[PDB]
């Protein structure tokens, strides 16, 4: 059967994109540990601007 | 063919991973973008501790 076939690749594909999703969420908590490692030597001018970095809804280009 | 209603739901399963692909894409480029804005800001011992934590190969809970 032919589509014996395509669901051994679908799974495959499956497992593929489950890996990637976990490899992905530890790219982003590294950056997050780092930010949160940042936050607490913060807690002077430049200092306010990264806690404003830091706390912003965005990526922190324009604070206002 | 109680494959093809198989067939249908891994496609679902393949999409919707797809998606959660994305958006942890786009949360882990969220949270690297604001390390590279207080990277912006740094280029005083306080900052050099948040730039040797920008720099660390690590979290940077140590810093040698």
């Amino acid at each position: 059967d032919p589509k014996d076939a395509l669901l051994r690749q679908f799974q495959k594909e499956i497992e593929e994109l489950k890996k990637k999703l976990e490899e992905l969420e530890k790219e982003r908590d590294f950056y997050f540990g780092k930010l949160r490692n940042i936050e607490l030597i913060c807690q002077d001018p430049v200092l306010q601007r990264i806690v404003d970095i830091l706390y912003a809804t965005d990526e922190g280009f324009v604070i206002p």
